[PDB]
């Protein structure tokens, strides 16, 4: 199924998620939603909290052909270095995007969709969007990196596309 993705301001978008117990068939069924839902707002990732789902899951694919499926249940940051940044969009905040300071490198630990612990180092794009996507997880957003008046710039655009 595809799920609605929040927009700002929903104040939804705050919500900090709370770790998933066990990956069993429903969170199977709500990572196989995620991927559908990123893939058909043409996101690279999405985050549980963005679809209302207050849970650590988080889905990515950073490939070109976008055929590379990446889940990350339960991510913990182990390590990041250096600094970066690229101008961003995010899908709850829909035509905008803004250059925000992120790691340039992060290793992270997390469970896979068969509930199985790995580890990955990203650099580039996915060190990027996993930080992105994490940062939806604590109920942050892109936006908040930014000065009041690009806040309150995006936020009257993203009201306006919602309103037509
Ligand atoms: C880059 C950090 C991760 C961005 C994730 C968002 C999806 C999102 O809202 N997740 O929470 C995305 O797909 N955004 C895209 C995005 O920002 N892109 C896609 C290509 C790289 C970058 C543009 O510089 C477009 C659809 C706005
Ligand atoms: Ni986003």
């Amino acid at each position: 199924s595809v799920l609605q993705v929040l927009h700002i301001p929903d104040e939804r978008l705050r919500k900090v998620a709370k770790p998933v117990e066990e990956v069993n068939a429903e969170i199977q069924r709500i990572v196989d939603d995620m991927f559908e839902t990123m893939y058909a707002e043409e996101g690279i990732g999405l985050a549980a909290t963005q679809v209302d789902i207050h849970q650590r899951i988080i889905v990515i694919d950073v490939s070109e052909n976008r055929d590379e499926r990446l889940v990350l249940i339960n991510p913990e940051l182990l390590e990041k270095s250096g600094e970066t940044g690229i101008e961003e969009g995010c899908l709850s905040i829909p035509e905008q995007r803004a250059l925000v300071p992120r790691a340039e490198k992060v290793k992270i630990r997390a469970l896979d969709r068969d509930g199985k612990p790995f580890e990955l180092e990203a650099d580039g794009l996915l060190a990027i969007c996993i930080q992105h996507e994490m940062d939806h997880l604590v109920g942050k957003l892109f936006m908040d990196y930014l000065s009041p008046l690009k806040q309150q710039r995006i936020r009257q655009k993203v009201e306006k596309l919602d309103r037509l």
